[PDB]
């Protein structure tokens, strides 16, 4: 149960998000800020491009929201679904979501901001699951959004260094 070897979630070099997520625990920026921290745990952690919009459809359209989806992935807050994203298919190539009935703080006062951020954002352009007792995929249960440590492990590294990675040679189609 890990990353998946041999089938890597995005193929292209420039990903793009959309932040649809919010709360009154996390202002734009800040909600945003998971969206920044995710995406950029993942954007680091490899070599791809993200970009980012409000419109029409990013790679991985980051929104909040709870037991409510339509007849799929429900949502919970009171719950430990604290969030999810999707995997590379028509519109859900890519798109994360946080849970809408708890809360999301980047420190340590709500949930875990960014670490379910990175979760999701990681979920779809990062990988599945890597030893995250360290990493971001199962740091939830504890603190680490921003705290003094916030940021992911080697082994989640390792499933999105995967997912990417660095160019054989071809710089170009
Ligand atoms: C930061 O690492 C984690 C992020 C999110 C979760 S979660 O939302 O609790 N949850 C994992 C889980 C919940 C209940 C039982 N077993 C696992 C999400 C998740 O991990 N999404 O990527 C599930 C609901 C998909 C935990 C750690
Ligand atoms: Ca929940
Ligand atoms: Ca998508
Ligand atoms: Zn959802
Ligand atoms: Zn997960």
């Amino acid at each position: 149960f890990r990353t998946f070897p041999g089938i890597p979630k995005w193929r292209k070099t420039h990903l793009t998000y959309r932040i649809v997520n919010y709360t009154p625990d996390l202002p734009k920026d800040a909600v945003d800020s998971a969206v920044e921290k995710a995406l950029k745990v993942w954007e680091e952690v490899t070599p791809l491009t993200f970009s980012r919009l409000y419109e029409g459809e990013a790679d991985i359209m980051i929104s909040f929201a709870v037991r409510e989806h339509g007849d799929f992935y429900p949502f919970d807050g009171p719950g430990n679904v604290l969030a999810h994203a999707y995997a590379p298919g028509p519109g859900i190539n890519g798109d994360a979501h946080f849970d809408d009935d708890e809360q999301w703080t980047k420190d340590t006062t709500g949930t875990n901001l960014f670490l379910v951020a990175a979760h999701e954002i990681g979920h779809s352009l990062g990988l599945f699951h890597s030893a995250n007792t360290e990493a971001l995929m199962y740091p939830l249960y504890h603190s680490l959004t921003d705290l003094t440590r916030f940021r992911l492990s080697q082994d989640d590294i390792n499933g999105i260094q995967s997912l990417y990675g660095p160019p054989p040679d071809s710089p170009e189609t």
